[PDB]
């Protein structure tokens, strides 16, 4: 069984659990503080692994005790780390995460880039024959476009049977990332990006942006409590309602869980409509649990 | 010149500077993240040192890289650490501090006690003859009352000329701490404690609580932008208006700066009225600066 490769950046989430969202200028005693491995594509590997799909993670890494914590954790999920790009400068990024016990909301304070990104030349070294799906978390787009061109060139020399399926996520509302819309068989665009571009609903965003994706591609937009929508070459808008848990306790990585679950379902040969449904359900289940493990 | 001893707990402040206060459930890129030594009595040593008063700090400590950072920092200010109480269990407490660049507000997320407190038996080892003033940050009150009884017993065997002046801070609205009101020549009570007990202004709190302090004591209550008030045995309410800086950039430790500056002024023989004024002015100056060093 060929692997699913995720290219992205691992982040250390330093999570403070509070009984209510802190009022500016107050002092509040937290219920707990914990470390959790995070990062979008990183979290998606966790979920893919939990769902039973062998996968590999490619990201930059700075040796030290933080690296040990996050790499050990990836190893626990049997994520293949052959393509870890070790950097002799910079550090693993940290995100300070406030979770409101009352609501499950997650509020993320993150920082400037703390280490070099995975480059096109790094990706050149990947043995593409090992993978049936490659997902790219949009970040350093000019480099990633080259990576995507490399996969495309590879696929031209392949039977349709042996083509590597590609997905990309455009989550941050940064201009440089929009070029990624034209790559990938599946394109995840965030609600935040949609709203930044002036769309007020997933349906609106999908209709508004479909003209930018590559021929044959499926564009997917999750819209929180409003569920998720997709639009493919046939012009039929597809939708799944959200599947909230009875009590929301932790929504950190819920979007990553959605992405992973859609990739999983699609990679398993399911329809887009079913993949959306499955994504919403697994993401919802996740929101009712601390971290990811209880989704299975 | 005998030292001023501060008994309290050193804290590592992990400070995230943000351009606006984060909205719940958002993700925000911080401007910077820095480590700063904190803790109330710890910060007051910094200020006392900067103002030119030799001082000593007594608190619990767990060896490790965090201890090294905070102890090196205390050494930079020439704070005497002879009475550091090393603990073979627990860790230096962390406080997660969000500072709003726009307002200078500080929002503090702190955690359960991470190491043993300084005990009465620890304090027994202090050479009281070395100190002309001892300030206690209220925390483990039952133990600290014994410490205060030890100082009292010491002072009975002294000339008035050689009596150690004592101050206590009651900052958290915790019942156990109220017993400390009856100790100390100078009693700092926080606005938060006052409000918890049903008073709506410093004047109200002082009148409301003076009957609980020891004969001769001065009760002090700072009330933020409303300045600070004090009440002594003569029943005359004293007041200083706040002295805001032209632009408030960082209010973390402003209250500690006030406390230290009042202790300093009083220890220098100044009147309570002048000490209040001086406290408000130095605290105000501090609020216009990052950290403490520019106050002098």
């Amino acid at each position: 069984e060929k692997q699913i490769l995720c290219v992205g950046l691992v982040v250390l989430d330093v999570i403070s659990l509070v009984d209510k969202y802190p009022k500016e200028d107050s002092e509040i005693r937290c219920l707990s503080q914990r470390w959790q491995r995070g990062g979008n594509a990183s979290n998606s590997c966790t979920v893919l692994s939990l769902l039973g799909a062998p996968c590999a993670f490619m990201g930059s890494m700075a040796p030290g005790h933080v690296a040990d914590f996050v790499l050990d954790d990836l190893r626990r999920y049997s994520v293949d780390l052959r393509y870890t790009v070790f950097q002799t400068t910079g550090s693993v990024p940290i995100a300070t995460v406030i979770i409101n016990e009352a609501s499950g909301s997650r509020t993320i304070l993150y920082y400037d880039r703390s280490l070099p990104d995975v480059s096109a030349t790094d990706f050149e070294k990947v043995d593409l024959t090992q993978f049936k799906w490659i997902h790219i978390e949009g970040r350093n787009a000019s480099e990633q476009v080259k990576m995507l061109q490399r996969i495309d060139a590879h696929n031209t020399r392949q039977p349709p049977e042996q083509k590597i399926r590609v997905s990309v996520e455009v989550e941050k509302p940064r201009e440089e990332l929009f070029q990624l819309f034209g790559y990938g068989d599946v394109v995840f665009v965030s609600k935040d990006v949609a709203k930044h571009l002036g769309f007020q609903s997933a349906e609106e965003a999908l209709r508004g942006l479909y003209g930018r994706v590559r021929k044959g591609a499926v564009l997917v937009c999750a819209w929180a409590e409003e569920g998720a929508d997709a639009l493919g070459p046939d012009g039929k808008l597809l939708h799944s309602d959200a599947f909230p848990p009875p009590r929301v306790v932790d929504t950190l990585g819920a979007g990553d869980t959605f992405n992973a679950s859609v990739i999983f379902s699609l990679s398993q040969g399911r329809s887009v409509q079913e993949a959306l449904r499955f994504g919403c359900q697994v993401a919802g289940k996740k929101c009712g649990l601390q971290g990811f493990d209880g989704i299975v």
